[PDB]
């Protein structure tokens, strides 16, 4: 104990030690007029309650809570009726430290991870997932509706408002990719073997995505990348070495937007958010190329390699074509605040399926590993610290939730959606 609380005087929060720390850190807060009754003092760090261990008038000992990012240290004293009498806040902010960790968001298996059921259900009771192939948020849903195609397996819909994971009936045999048009309609690619059958389907936003339309025929279609200003759907077909497009506003087909140096393989195209260029992920050839967009002509330039070596799989971080990739699958652009004001404000996070990692390609062309291959192993199922502990097994799909500030990873051979976010 110490000096009794004086209701005439302000609470002053002078300083705290240590000045930084992680959740569970014992913090001593120093100042004036904290009183000598632990049950009557309240402490928050970054807005979150901190358990108070002792109070001695001019100091108190508390435990740093999780999620203390904002860092303001506020001390309040309440009366007998538990109403706040006084509060003070420190001028200095606590530097809350935290690691990013991999956790499991959706999917449950049984019999020591060998069996699962496939069903629509609540987040807590929705079986597990056969194939989390490519993910996409509905851009008009404010991060409340996440969808994924499953190739020959189920198409799923994660509904955050209702905390439900539905199965979408598509009547499409092999759903290879999903995107949304500028009008917000859902595009789904069917990878099928006839030149005279539909390869790109649309589900209309106006029907709540229940009404399906056929956009165009395409055999062996693999990807659907919607350009953010011109709205065209850019795609590849197995038997043709080129990028093609379909314009949903006019129905115009351009068979050869540009030649490619490879066919007969899976590709995934992702537009940079500016629309100035796209990456072409060579899923089967272990490299990523870039294709530039000329705004004046509306034409694509000759694609060029950015990282990896074509047909040379490996797990090697490094610069551009000195890096090695191994089954790069889906990637997404994520804003990096360290790049604020630079020509490129985005990093490119992608799942490297066969190295069992999430990797990053930076605008200079550097490839680094963000998560996976923990515990001195390659694949597995372990949650925890990104590089020292965590293990994936064929991570394939990826989405970034800007609202909740986390990644979702479709960890295909663990049959789960994994999350990468700050530890709580
Ligand atoms: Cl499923
Ligand atoms: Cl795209
Ligand atoms: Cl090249
Ligand atoms: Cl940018």
């Amino acid at each position: 104990s110490g000096t009794p609380f004086n209701p005439k005087e302000e609470i002053v929060v002078e300083k705290f030690l240590p000045t930084e720390g992680r959740k569970g850190t014992r913090v001593v807060v120093y100042g004036r007029n904290f009183g000598n009754d632990v049950s009557k003092v309240k402490v928050t760090i970054g807005g979150y309650p901190a358990k108070v261990i002792n109070v001695k008038g001019e100091s108190l000992l508390c435990i740093c809570p999780s999620k203390a990012y904002e860092g303001d240290v506020k001390v309040s004293v309440v009366g007998d009726d538990e109403a706040e009498l006084k509060s003070g806040v420190c001028e200095a902010k606590f530097d809350y430290q935290y690691n990013y960790v991999v956790t499991t968001f959706l999917g449950k298996l049984y019999e020591n991870n060998t069996k699962w059921d496939v069903l629509a259900g609540p987040f807590d009771d929705c079986g597990a997932f056969d194939n989390i192939w490519r993910m996409m948020f509905d851009p008009n849903s404010n991060y409340d509706d996440l969808y994924w195609v499953g190739q020959r397996d189920a198409f799923r819909h994660v509904d955050f408002v209702n905390q439900y994971v539905d199965i979408k009936t598509t009547n499409i045999g092999q759903c290879a990719d999903v995107n949304f048009t500028l009008n917000g309609d859902m595009v789904v690619v069917d990878d099928q073997s006839s030149d005279t059958n539909t390869g790109i389907y649309l589900f209309t936003r106006a029907s709540g995505f229940t009404e399906r339309l056929s956009l165009c025929n395409a055999r062996g279609a693999k990807t659907c990348a919607v350009h953010p200003q011109n709205g065209k759907i850019y795609y590849t077909r197995y038997h043709h070495a080129m990028i093609s497009s379909y314009d949903p506003a006019t129905g115009t087909l351009t068979e050869e937007e540009v030649m490619m140096d490879t066919k007969g393989s899976n590709f995934h195209i992702v537009w940079h958010p500016t629309g100035d260029w796209a990456y072409i992920i060579y899923n089967g050839k272990h490299c990523i190329y870039r294709v530039d967009y000329n705004r004046e002509t509306g034409k694509l330039a000759v694609p060029y390699i950015v990282c990896g070596q074509h047909s040379s799989p490996g797990w090697v971080d490094g610069m551009g074509t000195g890096a090695r990739l191994w089954g790069p699958n889906q990637g997404i652009f994520v804003k990096n605040e360290a790049y604020a004001g630079e020509e490129d404000e985005y990093d490119f996070y992608f799942c490297d399926r066969d190295s069992h990692t999430v990797r990053v390609l930076t605008p200079e062309g550097r490839v680094t590993t963000y998560a996976g291959r923990g515990n001195s192993r390659e694949w597995g199922y372990v949650d925890g610290e990104l590089r020292s502990q965590a293990l994936f097994n064929h991570p394939t799909s990826i989405a970034y939730d800007m609202k909740r500030k986390c990644f979702y990873i479709g960890d295909c051979d663990n049959h789960r959606v994994r999350k990468i976010a700050p530890e709580e």
